[PDB]
């Protein structure tokens, strides 16, 4: 599946990194979520054609995900820092400057991290259902039953999608892809270290860090998002003084997938392409 | 000032009602705020040309305001009901159906009221810095010093504008118009009854009423709005299940005036014209 996109690879400080890209002009980088078997194409395929009409749109796989190198967690620590540094490394390796950047969920954590550490690389930031103010306590706070206790079955995967979206009905090919993606032995162990770390340390930046962002910011969230509650998204809107806020009704944790055109419209508009 | 618009008048159940309009196609009605000397043109003049490219855009003066009949408050009660019924009367008198509707502040109270009482008249609702969950206690809750204790001077009017917006610098002709508008003997007494009533009764609808809205809703607010705090706007977003929410940064109580293009863009888009 997804063979309409050419798989590309580039070394990012020792981490061979998978990415796909389409279109020309100003660079736009898309950062996927932290779910089991999540990757660039499964998160963003649907948005690629609209984005590519206006920009050079790029989606990569975070370290420990997709077809990017997943260094053995016997020797590699899957911290937020590692994802953040990898993103920074990825941007520099492709020689992009002043990019537009969109992260969903843990991809939002990573985008936010790169925006803080390397602001010179990023002109515009979009935090979408972003895990940027999520404490350890928050990580274990019922709505996530289908996620937390996923049994690796196809039915279980359909239950995840159903729990993470409002009314979105995936195709069988999407279900099959996500299901198989979640079982890849390569990224299994990496994912368990990733989630173990996130549960223990949380995925957050201090209120002061969030107020210290130096570029324009757009904050997006679904009102019915059970993984990053809308109140957390509201908190981000209020914590980042310059942040534009947009709340999507009848919408879960995957704004880009659940409302692909509205997502592309709001972001492209914020990028100055509409 | 504002002579580019033709002043029109229509009887609305005994209330001679001033309105201006421009453009053709689907109807859009704009409801002004509750400030001293507020009216259709001073609130919306700047948005008229953009709106008129796409729709028939209409701004009227609420009962007790502008050039509309202000029945003597010795014999007329200036309740919210009266403004709500007047709006309903206005829509019916022009023979409009399935309109798009935008209210700012007390105009938002009125738009919300008409949407609840006569939903058949309204296809799309925009509540903008809308006073729809404001209790009596909230009405007296420092940031409003320039408003609350306006002395009727030109300097006082500049202080109001400065307190109600983030960085907006009005022209001298705008200052002069608003200043004189606030002193009209005709609408003086009507305004005092209007404000007296609002302070005593609040400007609100119950959480259940807000959840009972039957058409699509867009909720807009400035993050720096001191008259309708952004948290009140956030509360509206969460109280109305179908409501889209959009928060404007570096923005006070007059979104339509402070960011006229972004305001027109978001609303027209929500109206399906972009």
């Amino acid at each position: 599946m997804f063979e309409q996109f050419e798989s590309k690879f580039i070394d990012c400080d020792g981490i061979r990194t998978h990415y796909i890209e389409m279109g020309e002009g100003d660079p736009l980088v898309l950062v996927h979520g932290g779910g089991a078997g999540a990757d660039g194409r499964s998160n963003f395929a649907d948005n690629f054609p609209i984005f590519a009409r206006h920009m050079r749109v790029i989606a990569y796989d975070m370290v420990g995900f997709g077809q990017t190198d997943a260094p053995d967690p016997a020797g590699f620590a899957y911290t937020q820092a590692a994802r953040t540094d990898h993103l920074i490394s990825f941007i520099k390796a492709l020689g992009l400057s002043k990019i537009c950047l969109i992260g969903n969920s843990m991809g939002g954590t990573t985008a936010c991290g790169a925006a803080l550490k390397a602001p010179e690389l990023i002109d515009r930031l979009v935090l979408m259902g972003a895990a940027v103010n999520i404490s350890p306590d928050d990580m274990v706070a019922d709505d996530l039953a289908a996620v937390m206790s996923y049994d690796g079955s196809e039915e279980g995967m359909r239950k995840i999608i159903a729990a993470l979206t409002h009314s979105y009905q995936p195709t069988d090919d999407i279900v099959h892809y996500r299901h198989e993606a979640s079982l890849r032995p390569t990224t299994t162990a990496a994912y368990k270290a990733t989630m173990g770390w996130a549960k223990q340390n949380g995925l957050y930046y201090s209120p002061e860090q969030l107020a210290s962002l130096t570029m324009p910011v757009l904050v997006l969230g679904g009102k019915n998002d059970v993984m990053v509650p809308v109140r957390k998204v509201i908190d981000q809107i209020l914590a980042i003084p310059q942040a534009i806020g947009h709340v999507f009704p009848n919408c879960g944790h995957w704004v880009m997938i659940e409302y692909p055109e509205e997502f592309c419209t709001q972001t492209l508009h914020f990028f100055g392409k509409l």
